[PDB]
DNA sequence: AGCGTCCA
DNA sequence: GGTAGACCTGGACGC
DNA sequence: GTCTACC
């Protein structure tokens, strides 16, 4: 197929949306974990599915430049307004980053000298149906296998989109696709473990248990701990994955999602321990408190200043 | 040399 | 509710 | 990281 563009050799097809530097870094945000879905086809270019169509992204100082491949057989073009709108929802530039950066560094100077060199750590706003299935495929995983399968799963059971060189985009399954009984043998096929049954099961549980696709938009509406409560009915759905869709696909900025990596930043970087468990290893308990305990010490967009000590613990 | 343990 | 251990997969890498 | 089984 035709080849992944870039900005200096196809001008004519790209548009710009404001954003310095200093309010995101693509190559801080699209790897570290949050969306499995890009990849950098070109030196600082990132192409990935974004809105049902396939995009690529690059920053120079005080922009952000993108390009759409709309693959309906129409002829090429520049992204107009309308769906430049698509891409500025998707990073939240309504939020800006460098006053929440100057709060989180006034309260915790740890957090401090870490965000001088990671600045740009911003929050996507992902579709409910991608994270939920996405993060029910990272529990106990590495985020290089987590990204090779939600790849296999959109290639076997998401609608075919459009191929550029030798990479073939699918669009993000359907819950109806998700949801056969012949689904969980095909995941195990393509090696998503014991979580294959995890996201068959999860499909049929919202189709079948909690009205479809509409309770993602309640929960969306919700209040962060009836949100929490609710994802946790879903097979292979518990607290740290509650979490992480709360945080990035149902705007509860305040979630705080506990993995391996906050663990470790928590004992290592703030020598924490748990006050209200003598046991002080991970337990229910203990990671409910520290959740608890990063929202006291960041404020009330905790999850986002987590995405910033997560991204530079993945390059730790 | 590559098995087998650690780890995400 | 607290606790312990099993668990798919496959890269890192000590021995 | 979540599940299941046992206290
Ligand atoms: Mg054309
Ligand atoms: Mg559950
Ligand atoms: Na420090």
């Amino acid at each position: 197929g035709p080849g992944h563009r870039t900005l200096a050799s196809t001008p004519a097809l790209w548009a710009s949306i404001p954003c310095p530097r200093s309010e995101l870094r693509l190559d801080l945000v699209l790897p570290s974990g949050q969306s499995f879905r890009w990849r950098e086809q070109s030196p600082a270019h990132w192409s990935g599915v974004l809105a049902d169509q396939v995009w690529t992204l690059t920053q120079t100082e005080e922009q952000l430049h993108c390009t759409v491949y709309r693959g309906d057989k129409s002829q090429a073009s520049r992204p107009t307004p309308d769906e430049l709108e698509a891409v500025r929802k998707y990073f939240q530039l309504d939020v800006t980053l460098a006053q929440l950066y100057h709060h989180w560094g006034s309260v915790d100077s740890h957090f401090q000298e870490v965000a001088q060199k990671f600045q740009g750590v911003r929050l996507l706003r992902q579709d409910p149906i991608e994270c939920l299935f996405s993060f029910i495929c990272s529990s106990n995983n590495n985020i290089a296998r987590i990204t090779g399968m939600v790849e296999r799963l959109c290639q076997a059971f998401g609608p075919r989109l459009i191929q550029l060189d030798d990479v073939t985009y699918h669009g993000f399954p359907s819950l109806q696709a998700l949801a056969g009984p012949e689904v969980e043998a095909h995941l195990r096929k393509l090696g998503l473990g014991y979580r294959a049954r995890y996201v068959s099961a999860s499909a049929r549980a919202i189709l079948e248990e909690q009205g479809g696709l509409a309770w993602l938009q309640q929960l969306r509406e919700s209040s962060y701990e009836e949100a929490h409560k609710a994802l946790c009915i879903l097979p292979g759905v518990g607290t740290h994955v509650a979490d992480c869709i709360c945080l990035m696909a149902l705007d509860k900025p305040q979630a705080v999602p506990v993995d391996v990596h906050m663990w470790h930043i928590a004992q290592r970087d703030y020598s924490w321990h748990p006050t209200t468990s003598q046991a002080k290893g991970p337990s229910p308990q203990t990671n409910k408190e520290l959740g608890n305990f990063f929202r006291s010490l960041w404020g009330p967009y905790a999850g986002w200043a987590q995405a910033v000590l997560f991204s530079a613990d993945l390059r730790q």
